[PDB]
């Protein structure tokens, strides 16, 4: 159970990193 | 019990990070 | 007893963080 | 006795934080 | 005696905070 | 004697705060 | 003597505050 | 399951690196 | 599946390197 | 499939080397 | 019996609040 | 029965809030 | 029945919020 | 029915936000 | 129907953001 | 319809960003 | 239509970046 | 049309870079 | 038109490089 | 026109190199 | 006819607000 | 006719705001 | 005519803001 | 005429900002 | 005339910034 | 006249920067 | 006159840099 | 006069560099 | 005077270099 | 005086070189 | 003559305010 | 004469404020 | 004379602020 | 005389700040 | 005398900061 | 005397920093 | 005395740094 | 005493560095 | 005692270096 | 004891070097 929740959290953090990169792209313009 | 609640809290924090990244994207526009 | 109430409080704070992120998303629009 | 009342107060404050986040969500709309 | 009345007052204040959050939710709608 | 009356007054004020929060909830509706 | 009458007056004022909160609850309905 | 989620996270991080490079390009202009 | 995701990640990293080189070109000007 | 992605990555790295050489030329001026 | 009379009193108080709001509207003109 | 009277009271209070807002509009002019 | 009365109350509260905003606009002038 | 009333309430809250922004503009002058 | 009301609410929130920025400009002077 | 409202919202957010930058300029003075 | 609104948003973001740079200049003094 | 707006955005970003360099000069003093 | 705007952007970036070198000189002191 | 702007950019980059050498001298001390 | 009487009533209410402000000034002294 | 009466009402409300500010000054002393 | 009354109202609101700032100064003491 | 009234309003707002800063100084003590 | 009022407003804003810095100093203690 | 007011504003901003640095020192303790 | 005010501003900025370095020292502890 | 203020600024910047090095030492621990 | 201040600045920069080397030693551990 | 400060600076730079060599030793491990 | 009678009236109103505050103190007990 | 009566009125208003604060203290109990 | 009455008024206002803070403490309980 | 009354007012304001912080503590519970 | 009152005010402000931090802790729960 | 009060204030500020860090920990959850 | 209070403040700041690192860990999740 | 408190502070800073590295790991994901 | 605390700090710094290397690995992906 | 902690630190630094080499491999791709 926890071994899947940790992976889900890691994937969510990766998607959050992608979104933050999008925000930085929009801010640098 | 606590070992599952900690993982649930971590996943909730990851989702909150995703939502905050969405908010930053919307603000940078 | 207290070891479960602390975890419940932490989960409630995580959900409150998620809701505050939703509010920030709605405000940034 | 007090060690349980303090935890109850902390949980009540966490729930109040959740409700205040709901109010902020409704106000930001 | 006083050590219990102080805790009771703190719990009552926490419940009052919850109720005030409910009132703010109802007002923000 | 006074050390108990002060605590009783504080608890009464906390209950009055709870009741005022109830009144604010009823008014915000 | 006066040190007890002052505390009695303070407790009476706290009870009056509770009653006024009840009146405000009844009026807000 | 985890062996696929790790790869998905790695690909998401690579895409985030691409987006961060885009942001750096836009900032250096 | 993973043998293709690793190659996709490597290609994404190569493209990110190209973009970072573009950013360095723009910064050196 | 992978035998083509590896070659594509190598060509992308060669182009990145060319771009980095351009950046070094611009910096040395 | 009393559980219905209390609700009837509450509804009557709500209607009285509506009428008092009408009176305040007429007075503010 | 009471579950409908409570809702009727809540709707009456909402209409009273609307009327009080009208009165405040007329007073602020 | 109640599921419609709650929505009606929420819409009435939203309209009351609009009217209160109008009153605040008129007062700030 | 409720799925339309919720959207109507959200639009009313958005218009109330616009009006409150107008009031803040008038107050800041 | 709802797919258009959501977009209308988003546009209203964007206009409210513009107005709040105007208010902040007027306040910073 | 929605494909135009989204673009209008994005342009409104960009103009709001410009206005917020003006406010920050006025505040930094 | 959208292909022009996106460019307008990008130009507005560039002007906002210029204004934010002006604000940073004024703040660093 | 877009081929000119992109160039205008690039020139605006270059001027923003100049202004940010001015701000960094003022901050380093 | 674009062939002149690109050159103007390049000259602006060169001047920004000069200013950044000035800032680095001031920081290294 | 461009044949002169390119030379101006090259001279500006040479002066920036001189200034960066000054900064390195000041840092090495 | 009514379109002029409404405006006359609004102006009368504005003058009444001015007079009430005068009364509040005299009372606060 | 109405276009002048609205402006007169707005000016009267502004003067009423000035007078209310005077009253608040006198009360805060 | 209206173009002058609007400016007069804006100046009156600015003076009211000055007076409210005076009142806040007197209250904070 | 309006070009002078706007400047007068801006100067009044600047003086109001100074007074509000004085009030904040007095409150922070 | 306006060219002097703008400078006066800028100086007033600078003095307001100084006063706000004083307030922040007093608050941080 | 303006050439002296600009310098006065710049000196005031420098002093405000010094005061803000003092505030940051006091806050970091 | 301005040739001395610029030097005074530069010295004030240098002292502000010293104070900010002190603040960073206190924060890093 | 300026020939001494420039040297004073340079010495202040050198001392600020020393303090920043102290801060970096404390942070690296 | 300046011939001594330059030497003092050089010695301060040498000491800053020593401190930065200490920081690098602490970071490399 | 300067003939001794130059030697002191040279010795400080030699000690800084020793410390940097220590840092490189620690990093290469 | 009138310039003294107005001041006498203002002082009488201030004393009346003091007496009304005394009455409110006696009523709140 | 008037310059002393104004000060007397201001002191009387300050004492009235003190008495009103006493009344509020007694009411809040 | 007035220079002492102003100070007396300021001290009275400070004491009134202390008393109002006491009242707020009693109300928040 | 005034130099002591100003200090007394400042100390009274500091004590009022302490009491307001106590009130905020009691309210946040 | 004043040299001790200033220190007393500073210590009172530090204690107020501690109490405000306690209030923020209680609010964040 | 003052040399001890300054140290007491610094220690109080350090404890306030610890408490603010606790509050930030509770908020980030 | 002061030589021990300074060390106590430094240790408190180190513990505050640890707590802030904990807060950053919780926020990055 | 101080020779042990300094070592305790250094160990606390090392643990804070470890925690900050953990936070950076969580952020880079 | 100190001879063991220094070694503990060095080991903690080595572990922090390992964690920072992990963070850099995760960022480079 | 220390003779083992030094070896443990050296091994940790070697592993950190391995991890940094992995990071460089991932970055060079």
């Amino acid at each position: 159970q926890a071994e899947i929740l940790k992976a889900d959290a890691e994937n969510n953090r990766a998607y959050a990193r992608i979104l933050e990169a999008h925000a930085e792209i929009l801010k640098a313009q």
